[PDB]
């Protein structure tokens, strides 16, 4: 999988303590980036600091023609909801969204779950959510999923997110998912 290309998009809500989504996603994205570089995988970021709106991120991603595009987010849901969901475009607007992107979503869900990140109990089904409303996924022409790693309003998710150890956990799970999909390609 060395020499493959992966585009990482740190999204942009907040935790009750006021730890912002954009910083969580930025930091976790950096850890994922380091892990991938360690695997010989070529990476890029949607932004260079802690930005672009959804179109330039689509054009950047498409322009780089990556093997995989992974967007990182955290939800602001009702407090009792916790866990991750992996969003993918459905119904597909092209053949990549119809196949490779779905496989990527399934492999990512499996690996996040195997790494100790609980699947969302309040949204999607079994940690997956096929949807038609997200511009970022719809416009993608290369394999692309959007991961909501958890709910910032949930005490447990927020506890993981506001902790460096938790963020590294999330990164380890993400890297297992990405590497897992890349190997099938
Ligand atoms: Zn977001």
């Amino acid at each position: 999988i060395a020499g493959m290309v992966v585009f990482i998009d740190p999204g942009h809500t907040s935790t009750n303590s006021g730890y912002p989504e954009h910083t969580f996603t930025w930091e976790t994205g950096l850890r994922l980036r380091a892990a991938l570089n360690a695997l010989g995988v070529r990476t890029a970021l949607s932004r260079g600091n802690d930005g672009p709106c959804v179109d330039e991120r689509a054009n950047m991603a498409n322009a780089l023609r990556p093997n995989a595009i992974v967007s990182l987010h955290a939800d602001g849901g009702p407090a009792s909801g916790r866990g991750f969901h992996v969003n993918y475009s459905a119904p597909p607007l092209n053949a990549i969204q119809a196949g490779p992107s779905v496989q990527f979503a399934r492999i990512m869900r499996d690996q996040l779950q195997a790494s100790g990140i609980p699947k969302a109990n309040y949204i999607g089904q079994d940690g997956l959510y096929g949807r038609s409303d997200l511009a970022g996924l719809n416009l993608a022409q290369y394999p692309s999923i959007l991961v909501e790693l958890g709910n910032m309003k949930n005490p447990a998710d927020s506890a993981l997110m506001e902790s460096a150890e938790g963020r590294q956990k999330y990164a380890n799970a993400l890297v297992r998912g990405v590497a897992g999909f890349l190997a099938t390609q």
